[PDB]
């Protein structure tokens, strides 16, 4: 449209004959999301929900991607050990790692999913040492009316990178910031969504109360539902992951949907609260293998496409036979590398736009029991 | 820094020995501003408060930034008059609009304050029409935290605006976003503050109590500072300006610091609350002159340099002198063809960075009655 | 907790709630138990012996700000 063929009718709060107060009133009136944040960025984005997924980024790794070569872990290898708690699988070889990405990306495609590639710069580092798990662009994933700051709770290697990949959604593909989370600690991007407007965190070493709460305030304004739920998991872990239980500080380790009201479910998730609401709420439980869950072969970070059908780690064997038995596809992936760090397939994932999706009230509607 | 020389002594929580439990808890107890956003930015940031400014932004016109060249504007200049409310004065000349810009430019140098220029596209336009107001870069100002996606209340023109200009702080300072306002509306870049963690708003075409309930809760958390206060100007005007009184949607039409606990202000501002909330906390007022302030010279659209000095529209003689009386240095600077929009010369500087100055406490303290 | 409260002769009463994942009485995928005596036990003044999977964030927080000093049970007893 030309500069000079703009009119009052291109401005849809204008009415012939308004008021200055009733056009003011509308304006104050409007929906961010749909009349400024998406308008402005020209096209819609946001990972919320369990429907259609159509857009993702991916971290081609280099040997600076290797939380191994960083010259803080060679000086600790123990102290990092602690903080994420996962089994040692011995060191992570480079070139599989390049290959299970390629693989990953294959997969994408094979499925209608545009892919991106996020590059960073050679010997990356942020004011307090080497990028570490900068490879899990899950940390990055975006919300329903923009992105988000983390603010992390066990990792300084992330310190910088959460900004570094809402940066480049801007100036890639102008998407826009919502909020930069500023009390305790919330990693958004590694929560699960069980329904369109049901949202799984935590409360462990990446979520506190306070940061729990900024964010749910945000993501809430525009989530485009009437109503947001929080189901917080209180699971029993130090660091990142118990390898005595399985339990996971990360909901994407310990819960995900594969289905309208079907979830995959770790063992060592459910207190009897998040039990119980589940219950209430009429969603039906896969219990995943509890030696697949607890040796971290990462069952329950299947990512969901669409309701019906997930990306898993192709050797939780058990796991996913019984996710084909409850009626979804599943797409095996190699995912051995990874795994070699705090997290799985899902984990690494940008997830940038998935289409709205079944609701809370149709998984309740769902007859099943 | 070499980027194998990084050890764990340069992780601020580490110490020798820490138990995850304590690096984890010590990580959630940082604060955002000094750990995370100052740090990665490389810089630090922020116009809050009353202490010296350094760094602004402004932008040049070209014919693309005055209003009465929009398509819009010229299909109905009585629309647009009535959401501005500001006496006609005629049509903007753009040459004079540059040199009272040169002007203002060359007296922050003289000052010792950095200049940026912040161009926008030739033929610039939003999803609703050409860019509107976008001369007006306070809008964009930048907070201790970051930079403000604004909900503008009555100018569709800005939407997008506020956009761009964080991103251009992003991109060209490094300067984070800290918060999207999204519901009602907040135009945080025209507040002024009185003291270092005392803000003034409005409740206006501007500001409703959701988008500043918003707002205000996202600054305060990385305000550094112990306490934050928000004065709530109530003026009696439905638009931008009401031309029978003087009274403003904007704060910093209304007023302005000039001094520790000594204040300019509008004699269409003080409602009894807030004139008793500035009695009890020992601020001095000097009155704008009347017909300075309906005329809309914008005489309370000072620029605080530093206590004790401002920049001001230099035919605002009656103002000036009263602020010289309170023993101010007053900078004057031509500002004529910017008031031919909703704004003066403080409206139309991107505040950057403006280093920490004197407290509600020190004004309290002031013996002066 | 109220019943107990008023005749334990102690001018205040502390009620910590561990949360664990099971669904019946113990998870021998985890080691996770209903009951308190299984997850916990003092053993000494402020030192407890404890099971991996008892602590919550909130309980270890809890225990931490009350300078309750923690001996972890080995995970596969
Ligand atoms: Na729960
Ligand atoms: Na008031
Ligand atoms: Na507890």
């Amino acid at each position: 449209r030309g500069y000079d063929d703009w009119r009052l009718s291109d401005i849809p709060q204008y009415k012939d004959g308004i008021s200055t107060y009733e056009f003011v009133r509308a304006t104050h009136e409007a929906d961010y999301r749909t009349h400024q944040a998406e308008p402005v960025a020209g096209r819609t984005f946001g990972f919320n929900g369990i429907g259609r997924l159509t857009e993702v980024a991916l971290h081609m790794p280099t040997r600076y991607t290797l939380h191994d070569q960083s010259s803080q872990y060679k000086e600790s290898p123990s102290f990092f050990q602690g903080l994420m708690g996962v089994p040692d699988r011995g060191p992570v070889d480079l070139a599989a790692f390049q290959r299970e990405t390629e693989e990953l990306a294959t997969a994408f495609e094979n499925n209608g999913i545009k892919v991106h590639w996020v590059d960073y710069p050679e010997e990356p580092a942020n004011p307090y040492g080497p990028l570490m798990g900068h490879v899990f662009l899950s940390w990055g994933s975006i919300w329903r009316g923009g992105s988000v700051i983390s603010r992390f709770g066990f990792l300084p290697g992330m310190v910088g990178v959460s900004e570094y990949l809402a940066k480049w959604a801007w100036n890639t593909l102008n998407i826009p910031p919502l909020v930069a989370i500023t009390e305790g600690a919330m990693e958004p991007g590694a929560c699960n969504m069980i329904a369109d407007e049901v949202l799984v965190t935590c409360l462990s070493a990446s979520y506190d109360q306070r940061g729990t709460d900024q964010l749910v305030a945000a993501i809430s304004k525009t989530s485009g539902t009437e109503e947001f739920h929080n189901l917080q998991l209180r699971p029993a872990v130090e660091g990142f992951f118990n390898k005595a239980t399985g339990a996971c500080a990360h909901p994407d380790i310990n819960i995900n949907a594969i289905d309208v009201g079907k979830l995959v479910v770790s063992p060592a998730a459910l207190d009897w609260d998040a039990r119980t609401w589940l219950y209430d709420n009429n969603f039906e439980l896969i219990e995943a293998d509890p030696d697949e869950q607890r040796e971290f072969l990462a069952p329950c970070n299947v990512l969901l496409l669409e309701p019906g059908k997930v990306i898993a780690h192709a050797d939780c064997h058990k796991t996913n036979q019984k996710i084909r038995d409850a009626g979804v596809e599943v797409i095996e992936v190699t995912g051995t590398e990874i795994r070699k760090a705090c997290g799985g397939i899902k984990c690494r994932v940008m997830q940038i736009n998935r289409e709205p999706g079944p609701t809370l009230a149709d998984v309740r509607n769902r007859v099943w029991r």
